[PDB]
């Protein structure tokens, strides 16, 4: 666990989990390749009827309906848009109440780890095609070497 970092910018190494810990609900990260995928992941507190959420993706104002009828589990929603002018859709969820999510650039995809902890796991992946893919996060994190992803699996399922 090398952490935290501090938000920023980067070209996240390939095979490392990271492991983002934003504060509150609201955007947490969004990444891309340039070419044919943007992505990003929103944080959705607990007893959240469906509603439309304002949020700031690629620079621009979007409406995006969210809801988590948990009462303790915050929900990680992510999104992806396929071109410039897309649209960002939810592509896969992860309920959990202790408020970490996790991706990771690996075989020319990003994974990603969804469901409802305390059995969420790594079984989501969009493809990518570029090793330097560009992630910006609001929030610390954490990074974890692929060869600890069942640490990085228990992390998810039971915070640090
Ligand atoms: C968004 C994105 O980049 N999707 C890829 C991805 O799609 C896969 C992947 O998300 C896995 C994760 O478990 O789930 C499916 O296999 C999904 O396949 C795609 O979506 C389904 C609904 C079908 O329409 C299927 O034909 C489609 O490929 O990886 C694939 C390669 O496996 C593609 O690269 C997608 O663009």
């Amino acid at each position: 666990l090398d952490g935290p970092y501090q938000p920023t910018s980067l070209n996240l190494p390939v095979d490392y989990w990271m492991l983002i810990a934003p504060t509150r609900e609201g955007k947490v990260a969004e990444g891309t390749n340039t070419t044919d995928r943007w992505f990003a992941c929103v944080l959705v507190e607990p007893n959240v009827q469906n509603t439309q959420r304002q949020y700031v993706l690629d620079g621009q104002n979007v409406q995006l309906h969210v809801s988590n009828d948990s009462s303790t589990s915050w929900k990680f929603i992510l999104f992806i848009k396929l071109t410039p002018d897309g649209t960002y859709t939810q592509y896969s969820t992860l309920s959990t109440p202790h408020k970490l999510c996790a991706w990771m650039k690996r075989d020319n995809r990003v994974y990603w780890y969804q469901g409802a902890t305390p059995n969420a796991s790594e079984s989501y992946y969009l493809t990518i095609n570029n090793d330097n893919s560009n992630v910006s996060s609001d929030a610390e994190f954490y990074l974890i070497p692929q060869s600890q992803t069942a640490m990085c699996t228990q992390y998810i399922n039971n915070g640090l």
